[PDB]
């Protein structure tokens, strides 16, 4: 029985495994799942990352030469959805070049003529790099937080940015691999009627929401974000999005990549480097 | 002062949902027979090489949380002559062999066969992640593929590690072509004396500890580790070490011949260019697939 497809890029895609589940549910029995509104605006953040080229080096570490663009779109229920650049004034776009921490050395790496960021805090050259571009979301979520409108930011909570008022930010899933939830509770989310949310549970606090219609997680999607007097306001902004989200999506061909998320996505990726290009300069210094 | 970053290998990325690829690995000491020598080879008269390419399709999820994967292995052989060159072991009247699988992790806990829109796809589970169990089957395709040819007494090449499935005999093989060397089984210092072998050498064979038997050779020109791959088999009397040696030294004296250096060796490119013909449309699998699912 199956609940999600998704189409398969290259034979090279990560070994996606198993999802993960724990022991016992760490529920909030009391679980106060009344009904919402619908927000006036919400603000999101993402990021976009664009991989050139992979190297090897004599101490035998693996490193990636990319660029990583990030930034943010306003949603409005009376206004759409725009971009917070615009060409003009163009998102944050960084040169990097990720190694392990076994890479021994820091700084900037020089290949010709353009300086890619060493960045290293992860086990591998990828994951120091999506490290990297987290905290670039982090800091763009930080250049709104004055705004008193709602942030939403694509992939986990920022442990760094716990939880305000009328801002957040607040944690969009989409991948949800590790649910935290056990497997009989987690089996059960799948009869999720498109607008309904589980109990929040907590490590740090997570709710599923369902954003369509028809079982299985496709459409599941889990909200997160990092003081016990905090919960009734932000419980009220888990019944306020699992109202507002469904209506700012549809189904066609995906789903829970809703829709000013895929605008938003769409134009970061307009202002990333010709891939064909970058790699013609930057193999003229290797090879 | 300025960084000082010395690179042996780069190559383009071609998606960024790619399987993040580690740093080479290495041992605390490297078990060579330091009684080995390169000597002069011989040209070979013939090498079968054999080899699979797979095609993956769609990835889902159980409710149970188990990913599997939908994918097609074709495996099969190439006859290189050094009069007359490379030709398929099969052909369009004669295809070579072709399954679709399922793959899963060994948490799944049926078996047999999927049938989807009328397709049957074979489940496979051996692995600790549903394309770790695709590979593995694979591997099991390419070893009935190696086995179909070991009467012809001629040397047979298996793209991919050693099958200790199959021990060294004496003609026959088969040997392992490694390219992707990342586990070098070499200490470091070793490791780095590589770069610097020229074309049609090899190191030193060196040993697993039952055993593997295996040495490095340079198949083109220049000094980083590009056109280094290891050739390995698996022994089982010591007395075979000596037959080994003597492939050894002809496949490093034979192999830079079948290889270019340009932009694997031509053989194994023609065999797995060939491979692909027979695989299914992505686009009528993939859509039909979506529809059954």
């Amino acid at each position: 029985r199956i609940e999600r497809a998704e189409r398969i890029e290259s034979e090279l895609e990560e070994h996606v495994g198993d999802q993960t589940f724990v022991e016992e549910s760490r529920f909030l029995e009391e679980d106060e799942q009344r009904e919402g509104e619908i927000l006036d605006q919400i603000i999101f953040v993402d990021g976009k990352r664009r991989s050139f080229v992979r190297i090897t080096t004599d101490e035998g570490i693996t490193g990636i030469f990319a660029e990583l663009c990030v930034g943010a779109v306003i949603w409005d229920r009376e206004g759409g959805t725009k971009t917070l650049f615009s060409p003009d004034k163009p998102p944050v776009k960084e040169r990097v070049l990720g190694f392990s921490q076994s890479f021994q050395e820091e700084g900037y790496e020089e290949v010709g003529g353009i300086l890619f960021k060493v960045v290293k805090e992860g086990k591998d050259a990828m994951q120091s790099i999506d490290l990297y571009m987290r905290s670039l979301e982090i800091e763009e979520v930080r250049k709104h937080m004055d705004k008193n409108i709602l942030i939403v930011k694509d992939g986990p909570a920022a442990r760094e940015l716990p939880f305000e008022e009328n801002v957040g930010p607040i944690g969009l899933v989409k991948n949800i691999g590790v649910t935290e939830l056990s497997k009989e509770d987690f089996k059960k989310l799948r009869f999720l009627k498109k607008g309904k949310r589980s109990k929040m549970f907590v490590s740090k606090v997570g709710a599923y929401v369902k954003l369509i219609d028809g079982e299985g997680i496709r459409g599941l999607v889990r909200l997160e974000t990092y003081d016990d007097n905090q919960i009734p306001y932000i419980r009220k902004v888990f019944d306020d999005l699992a109202k507002t989200l469904p209506h700012l999506t549809a189904d066609l061909p995906l789903p829970e990549n809703i829709l000013p998320i895929q605008f938003l996505e769409e134009n970061l990726s307009y202002y990333l480097t010709d891939k064909n290009y970058m790699n013609t300069r930057l193999f003229a210094y290797i090879g």
